[PDB]
RNA sequence: UAGUCGCUGGGUAUAGACCCGAAACCGGGCGAUCUAUCCAUGAGCAGGUUGAAGGUUAGGUAACACUGACUGGAGGACCG
C-alpha cells in the first residue's frame, strides 16, 4: 500500500550507510509503516481475510528481524525501539 | 190466566270491594364528602447493606479484543 514517494523519504530518514535498504532498521520501518497504514483499510473492510493474511506476513516478518536484532546489537534496538514507537 | 213504580232485605255486575302482608315492574328526580378508576396541584418515606453500566491507570494485542487495581453508584435489589 506504500507508494515510491513514501518509501523512498522512509529509507532515507532509516538508512545507515548511505544507500543500504537492507540493514534491518530500513526494512523494519517501512513494515511498521505498512502495518499502521493498513489499519484503517482493515476498520472498513472486516470481511477481507485473503489480505489479513498479508499483513500477518509482515508482522511476523518485523518480529523475526527484530529479534535477530537484538540478537546483534541491544544499543541499535534499544535506539530502533525507541523511534518506531512500539513495545518490543 | 196483570202489570208497573217505590220502600226494606238476600244475591249479582263494575269499581281498592271484608282487613292486613310480598319478592317485583315503570316514570321524574337525589347522590363519586364512603368506595372504584381518572385529572390537576402539593408532601412523605429513621437507620444500615450489596454493589451493575461507565471512567482512570498499569499490563497485553498488528489493532480490536482481553486481565488487575482504584473509582463509580444502578436496581418494580436486600435487612429494618
Ligand atoms: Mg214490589
Ligand atoms: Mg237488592
Ligand atoms: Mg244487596
Ligand atoms: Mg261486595
Ligand atoms: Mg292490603
Ligand atoms: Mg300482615
Ligand atoms: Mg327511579
Ligand atoms: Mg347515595
Ligand atoms: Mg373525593
Ligand atoms: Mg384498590
Ligand atoms: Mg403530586
Ligand atoms: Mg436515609
Ligand atoms: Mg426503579
Ligand atoms: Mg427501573
Ligand atoms: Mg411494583
Ligand atoms: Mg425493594
Ligand atoms: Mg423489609
Ligand atoms: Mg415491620
Amino acid at each position: 500500500a506504500l507508494s515510491v514517494e513514501e518509501k523512498a523519504q522512509i529509507v532515507n530518514e532509516y538508512k545507515q550507510a548511505e544507500g543500504d535498504t537492507g540493514s534491518p532498521e530500513v526494512q523494519v520501518a517501512l513494515l511498521s509503516a505498512n502495518i499502521n497504514k493498513l489499519q484503517d483499510h482493515f476498520k472498513a473492510n472486516g470481511k477481507d481475510h485473503h489480505s489479513r493474511r498479508g499483513l500477518i506476513r509482515m508482522v511476523n516478518q518485523r518480529r523475526k528481524l527484530l529479534d535477530y536484532l537484538k540478537g546483534k546489537d541491544v544499543s541499535r534496538y534499544t535506539a530502533l525501539i525507541g523511534r518506531l514507537g512500539l513495545r518490543r
